[PDB]
């Protein structure tokens, strides 16, 4: 109950001794801590800091836990003085928390997985760009109308892959442990997976996500999806329940009509989409006068639909794009 | 007139004995409650607690019931030190208001209203949402042109009323009061009238609704159009002046043209909704040099309307969907 | 120089007398008045007021005349302290403009101007409303195929003009002073001009801003394009710009097709608009592959075009909107 | 180690001789500067100034060159106590830089290079404005299929660039120095090289930014596009992923159909561009459900891909916008 003075610049601070000594690690909770800093001409202990930082850590003695940066002061002078009262690393790294913050081998993984340490890995990099890049214009030109190791596209299929299997075997008998859960890698095992048939090609595509190793936004785009899952999902459901509405709305509309141009209810649906999304169908417009109504409404109603979940998602992906620079 | 000094921390705060008098029932305004806080020696009365929320306590006796919390005061804890202080249960109310905060049928009340209750609430829950989407799948199935008890569809259709009616006589007889406040039932009996055959087809659409109950987006939606209707029915009159506007526009600058896609007013209504909201007609473009400029003025004009109202919708929906979680 | 203690309800304020008297209309400024809150046993003057309030009020001492609302005050009261301290009717008005804010034909300029005051002004302007719209229909409905005291459509079209002239000639002589200033009364003259004759009916559709007078949100939005102009034209001249800019890239690279849809660059004028607006055109779309780019860069630098000065335009709209609540 | 008291207004700081002593130069720092500010009897230097401010003021005695302006004191009123406090011009340019700030030829160089200054510099100005504006209609109308010194154009091309001449000679001789920095200079360089012709047409179309010079709002944009290539170049990277991804999907799901209207890869990429940015191609429209599908995606993936990075870029606008007023 014996009370004490802090003098911090002037400003004046009274507790109980037990509040200070509830936690005896820290410097004001140890006695011989705070010998150094008594002043026996006024009682008092002085100290020549900043000011409106020791509101929170006198408030941490008293709530017993507690440590949240006032509004006013910045974060690293707050997280400066917390170093110095010696408030404990258990409670600094929990202010951190509450405030947003989580031989053979070993020169191999090196230029391969963070390719910007040495010289020659920031120009093994690049090559291995324009191997996917060309990768994926080889994808692009297998189509082509003209042209629809002697195949002259298995010469450069093969090449790709082989530096795509060079994308691979170096990096399980180089890996930390051994991998399933580094989605990097999951995309290098869906990249050379080449050994139903159109399944696969539909599958192929999925080489342009090999992209996201080398790529800054890739990596922020997929944190941002990740953790919008339920916003994200959110818009196709609210997208769902709206597409059903409006392409039932207009066929009972223009049912009666022998020439109206929505036969059915799944026949409206892609009407429904891009007349929510804005995009024009070009095709199936309204005939019937309530028709015509619905359509307006089911554009009105689109942009709702869609503005609504967008600036969470927004706000997922600004906070990951400010915080990886 | 007398008066009392009272040290907070350290924080000296002084004032007149009739202010803290004012309101006798509180800590500081009853003599006997404070008097164990006093200090003799300095003739105050000292608390070992938190410094920046005292400012609004003090300032509740001074202004005799405005109880504002400090902007940079959090919300925990200065709602923590009004408890101690003891307020009262109606400055309590009031100052979240101010913030903005507002055996027989017993257990078959729990696994149908509160799905989230026991073990067989939450899979009963599951096959009645089931029941819903093959309700949704059978209403769009009715339609199609190779399908236009023995009826094939009748099987189904019945056998979702049986369970539609199975949620709504289990809910009259065990609901708290007898009901029709409630928009949640008032979808179970649009989804249960079918017994003006289209008027009664179009209501029947309406057994989309019945997902409301089941779905956390849905609510938060529901909350937010009717949180909004004046702002959300301000976009409706806004497009109305603006399609009235154009479609004369664009009407009076196509007359002379003998090929002039528009022939009457009514006629480029849905010209001047699609062009607003950007959906795009492919039908009714326009022709003449004034008619491409009416057009271009609308599609500007349309961003404007449309961009103005939707931050409002936007952001009641986001007070909601935080809210709710 | 004499030295000045001001004790507020704890917290201690001292100056120079020569500071205070520097505003001898003021409470501190005049002796007599501060007198009665003089305490001869401390040599200071004790206020059991607001304590955050303060430094604004000693500082507009000390700065001599400077006034600011500290950021955690509120603005009621902190507003209601300069009251009781009497800085003087000229800081109160800057300060309002510093935070922002600006018999015989009596009895008629009642129900009239102020429909909102007694019943029959309440209902008089309903009845003139549904004159609006019926007039609105009229004007509509004067061009469909089938359509195109005797004329019948002059029966409706004058009843409306003599309403129309009925809302006129009791607001010339019951006005205030003799008018040409509000703008809700020129639109009452141009829609009662009906004394060459398609630019008379281009100026007829003007009777729909009629509206104006009786709508809320017509008026905010009126406020919003006049004081966003700026902006307003800003994205006119950006639109311009882009459109030239774009109109001629993709005229260049279909130049030598004999099949360019775009002959010319006025001709591609409009397509470049709705694909900026992302509109569409449905009929011209590019054919080379060059030209097929430019369309591609047209549609991003669109969005961005429309983007940028929206939230500008955005927010002079809902500060209108919420001052006007 | 000597303690001195400062008296702020009646805010009582304290600190140790050294620390004030560490910037000699300032006013605290030089005992004869703050000789005429001492109390003799309280032992205390006395100021009657601005009490929220001096936290950053001995705080930058404390950190030792950190001068952070509190986040409730106004930036003039801080930064106007820095200079009576004098603590050093390298501490106030850093302090700005902190918060965001960075004969024969004399008169010619007035009215042309900055033509706010004179009367006749504001009107040689428009002169110069209608100059561009003709030029721009003049290239726009060499191509009209009416017209497709004697050539009809040949005496208001040659006009402008005698004009476009005189915007460039008097300019190198007149200039600072000799000038391929600054960018208004290198557009009067391609507006001015018309002595392969096809390159050069589309070179020719550079002559639109001649008005960045005369126009408010275009140096805005030009700053803001240079400041935002990142996340401007992040859009276009993300919109080339998404194009590649869903052009492929709607191709295999559209192969097998005889009549579908997707061929091959790259021409279903105008589809997927116009689909993302929802402009609308009305040509190429899906056939197969799986191909809706796919064009519903891609319409939902574009607003997701579009908005993302917008509002970074609109940042950097209102900003630019804001800071040139
Ligand atoms: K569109
Ligand atoms: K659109
Ligand atoms: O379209």
């Amino acid at each position: 109950s014996e009370r004490v003075v802090i003098n911090i610049s002037g400003l004046r601070f009274e507790t109980q001794l037990k509040t200070l000594a509830q936690f005896p690690e820290t410097l004001l909770g140890d006695p011989k801590k705070r010998m150094r800093y008594f002043d026996p001409l006024r009682n008092e202990y002085f100290f020549d800091r900043n000011r409106p930082s020791f509101d929170a850590i006198l408030y941490y003695y008293q709530s017993g836990g507690r440590l949240r940066r006032p509004v006013n002061v910045p974060l690293d002078i707050f997280s400066e003085e917390i170093r110095f009262y010696e408030l404990g690393e258990e409670a600094m790294e929990m202010f951190r928390e509450d405030e947003g913050y989580i031989e053979f081998q070993r020169q191999v993984w090196l230029l391969f997985e963070y390719p910007e340490s040495s010289g020659p890995a920031r120009i093994i990099a690049i090559v291995s760009v324009m191997v996917i890049l060309i990768s994926i214009v080889s994808f692009c030109l297998e189509t082509l109308p003209i042209f629809r190791f002697t195949d002259p596209f298995f010469i450069v299929e093969t090449l790709c892959i082989i530096w795509f299997s060079f994308e691979f075997l170096v990096r399980f008998f180089a890996c930390p442990s051994k991998f399933f859960t580094n989605i990097m890698n999951i995309i290098d095992i869906v990249a050379i997976i080449p050994y139903v048939v159109q399944i696969f090609r539909i599958m192929r595509i999925l080489r342009i996500f090999k992209l996201s190793r080398h790529s800054k936004g890739l990596q922020i785009l997929g944190q941002t999806l990740k953790a919008s899952m339920r916003e994200l999902g959110l818009l196709i459901f609210f997208l769902f329940i709206g597409v059903i509405l409006f392409s039932s709305a207009v066929y009972f509309a223009e049912a009666d009509e022998r020439d109206s141009q929505f036969p059915s209810i799944p026949d409206a649906f892609f009407w429904a989409v891009v007349t929510m999304t804005t995009v024009g169908y070009g095709d199936m417009t309204p005939t019937t006068i309530g028709g015509k109504i619905v359509g307006s409404l089911c554009a009105i109603a689109g942009v709702l639909t869609i503005a609504l979940p967008v600036p969470v998602i927004v706000s997922n992906f600004n906070y990951f794009y400010h915080r990886e620079t």
